[PDB]
């Protein structure tokens, strides 16, 4: 079968389950590095973002250059993180206290980011978390080719 979309929601679920986090979702770029919540595990308490199509500046002008070659996101805490305040208001948005984002590859070529929130409170992210996620995106990396 080769289900891609039954594979990422596997995922996310089980990092959602295992890191006891609100949250998980993956987030697929388009040609232009605008993109989409193609697939999210969240707990019922807060609202979906599931199928939201976002326009990150950031994303679209460097065109995800950082992260293809590994740059990713831990903020314990965004309202005492040093956030310009657009990219603040989207995380508000999507009801976001802490974010772990990290870039999906396929080969150097940026493809996602696979991203945990924390919605309740602040949360401290730790080295093995961030080494968790980023390895879960190789996994997922794998899987994209292959579907
Ligand atoms: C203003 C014009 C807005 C805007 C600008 C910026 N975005 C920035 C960085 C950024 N954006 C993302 C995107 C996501 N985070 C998620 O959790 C999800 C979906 C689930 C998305 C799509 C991330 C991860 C980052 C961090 C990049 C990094 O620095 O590692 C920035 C730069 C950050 C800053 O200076 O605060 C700007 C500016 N994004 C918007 O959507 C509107 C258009």
């Amino acid at each position: 079968m080769a289900n891609l979309d039954k594979m990422l929601n596997t995922t996310v679920t089980e990092v959602r389950q295992f890191l006891q986090v609100d949250r998980v979702c993956v987030f697929q770029f388009e040609e232009d590095y605008s993109g989409v919540v193609v697939v999210e595990a969240v707990d019922d308490r807060w609202i979906s973002i599931l199928k939201t199509q976002v326009r990150d500046r950031y994303f679209m002008e460097t065109r995800g250059e950082e992260y293809s070659h590994g740059r990713y996101q831990a903020i314990a805490d965004i309202y005492t993180a040093n956030l310009t305040e657009c990219y603040r208001d989207l995380l508000t948005q999507f009801q976001v206290r802490a974010i772990l984002a990290v870039p999906i590859l396929q080969g150097k070529k940026l493809w996602g980011l696979l991203v945990a929130h924390q919605l309740a409170a602040p949360r401290q992210w730790q080295t093995w978390e961030i080494d968790f996620l980023k390895q879960q995106a190789v996994v997922v990396g794998i899987a994209i080719q292959q579907s």
